[PDB]
């Protein structure tokens, strides 16, 4: 009888068992669905795991994934294939998310985040930095990146959920299709009829004028856009906050030091899990050896990067929040995965901590932190609520 994955922990907590992981041969656990897997957790393995063309994301034999939600994960975007396949559909959103074109954003990341601070402080504190700033900024950077207007935003706030819910059924799942189809359909044809200079209209462009694409693939690029691209940077929002807020010093290393806010989001991205469950399982496509074990061809390793993130021999004192550190963490993935959004979250964290240090320099915690609400079922781990105050 196996190891059941993923572990218990409450919030942002990282759990013992690793320790006793770390120091022993590569483990076989079961999952809350699906076939058992591997557990990648050293930093070299979880590297291998995202990166090796001996590990595919496909089920290509048989397989039934390895996961924590009800109805299996597929579909026809980037999370779907192998290179070169893979790269080729990615190569169409791909000049859009370079940090040439990211860092071109900055002011209006900025722009947005100022307003979210305006409309938090004018409600007074305490307040819910969530409702305030966590989720409206993060939504309308992509809204507004590939033309969803605000009134629509709710619409996919509830189609992310869906995905990202442990209890969402193939139903669900069809319902979430169905609709966003119908939604991304509407939008394809305003656009055929009013081309627009945003991203659904590069996308049209992309399918009707040089045909590099088709439309079940232009709906699905939108699709990973639209679900991974604003609850990620919400929760990681709070989270960041309730690190620094939970130390004595709470904001004042980064006011005292703002040049230093670029490393501390590098640092609360190692330090942070930001997932409860895991990402997508990977298949070896051959036989090989991985921390004293033979993965025979077929079998299923999970990617942990919240382990691969405290590796005892790459980070001395790993579970050291040090704001100061400085070996590149697994937070954003690696290889052909690694995420497309990766600049855009950065400057979104950047940017935020610029402008709660320089706006809110005493800014802490608006209730006591044991009162703290975790949320429970979700992908990811992160606060329903967020009271701070000034
Ligand atoms: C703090 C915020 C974020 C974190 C921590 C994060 C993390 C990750 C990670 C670890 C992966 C790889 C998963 C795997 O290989 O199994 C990934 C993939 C991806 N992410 Fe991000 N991400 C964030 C924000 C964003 C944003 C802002 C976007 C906006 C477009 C985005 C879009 C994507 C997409 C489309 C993929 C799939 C890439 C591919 O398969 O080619 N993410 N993300
Ligand atoms: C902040 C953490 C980041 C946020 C990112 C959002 C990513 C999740 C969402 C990414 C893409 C998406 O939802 N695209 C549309 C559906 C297509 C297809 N069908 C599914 O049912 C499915 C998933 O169900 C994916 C779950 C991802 C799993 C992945 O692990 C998450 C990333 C995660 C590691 C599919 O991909
Ligand atoms: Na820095």
């Amino acid at each position: 009888e196996l190891l059941t994955f993923p572990f218990a922990s409450t919030g942002l907590e990282f759990p013992p068992v690793y320790h006793e992981l770390y120091q022993q041969r590569l483990t076989k656990v079961r999952l809350p669905y699906g076939d058992d897997a591997y557990l990648a957790i050293r930093y070299a393995d979880v590297k291998t795991v995202l990166s090796d063309s001996r590990f595919s994301i496909v089920a290509s034999l048989g397989q039934d994934q390895p996961r924590t939600r009800a109805g299996a994960r597929v579909g026809n975007g980037l999370f779907s294939l192998d290179p070169p396949q893979h790269s080729r559909l990615r190569s169409v959103l791909g000049r859009d998310f370079t940090p040439r074109r990211v860092e071109k954003l900055r002011e209006r990341v900025r722009e947005l985040t100022d307003q979210c601070l305006d409309r938090m402080e004018a409600a007074g504190s305490p307040a819910d930095l969530v409702a305030h700033l966590a989720v409206p900024m993060p939504t309308a950077v992509v809204c507004e990146m590939m033309g969803v207007p605000e009134p629509d935003h709710h619409l996919f706030w509830g189609w992310a959920e869906t995905i990202l819910s442990n209890d969402t059924t193939p139903d669900d799942l069809i319902r979430r299709y169905q609709e966003f189809t119908a939604y991304m359909g509407a939008m394809v044809e305003e656009r055929r009829a009013r081309p627009t200079d945003d991203m659904f209209g590069m996308l049209v462009r992309a399918c009707d004028e040089e045909g590099r694409i088709t439309e079940i693939e232009m709906h699905a690029l939108a699709s990973d856009l639209l679900s991974a691209g604003f609850v990620s940077t919400a929760h990681q929002i709070a989270n960041f906050t309730a690190m620094l807020l939970a130390r004595p010093e709470r904001l004042q290393p980064l006011v005292d030091k703002p040049e230093q806010i670029p490393a501390a989001v590098e640092e609360l991205m190692r330090h942070v899990p930001i997932l409860s469950g895991f990402s997508f399982p990977r298949y070896a496509t051959e036989d090989l050896e991985m921390s004293g074990v033979t993965v025979r061809r077929g079998e299923a390793v999970i990617p942990v990067i919240a382990a691969a993130n405290r590796d005892p021999d790459v980070y001395p004192d790993a579970g050291r929040l040090d704001l100061e550190r400085n070996l590149p963490h697994l937070g954003f993935g690696q290889g052909p995965h690694f995420c497309i959004g990766a600049h855009l979250a950065r400057v979104e964290l950047q940017v935020v901590l610029e402008a709660l240090t320089e706006r809110f320099p005493d800014l802490r915690f608006g209730i006591p932190e044991n009162a703290l609400k975790w949320k429970r079922g979700h992908f990811m781990n992160g606060l329903h609520e967020l009271p701070v105050a000034w």
